[PDB]
């Protein structure tokens, strides 16, 4: 019962000095996808583009996004690992 998971995740290189966000995975109709980054990108710090499903998002607020994602309701795959 809902068709679409979101997942972010972080590709640092290092404990602090420069992280990236990689937003894909949005199963939903391309106009929505769009909305979604929008959404982002209009009060996040920093308005992110979209890239054909991959939206660049400078910033590692990874907590944060596990919460905008809770807030529709949809499945989410917070990555992480040990290295």
């Amino acid at each position: 019962k809902g068709d679409g998971v979101v997942r972010i995740q972080r590709q640092t290189s290092g404990r602090k000095g420069k992280g990236v966000c990689l937003i894909t995975g949005v199963d939903l109709d391309d106009a929505e996808l769009t909305k979604l980054a929008a959404e982002l990108k209009k009060k996040c710090g920093c308005g992110g583009a979209v890239k054909d499903g991959v939206i660049e998002i400078q910033g590692d607020k990874r907590d944060l996004l596990k919460s905008l994602l809770e807030a529709k309701g949809m499945k989410v795959k917070l990555a992480g690992g040990l290295e």
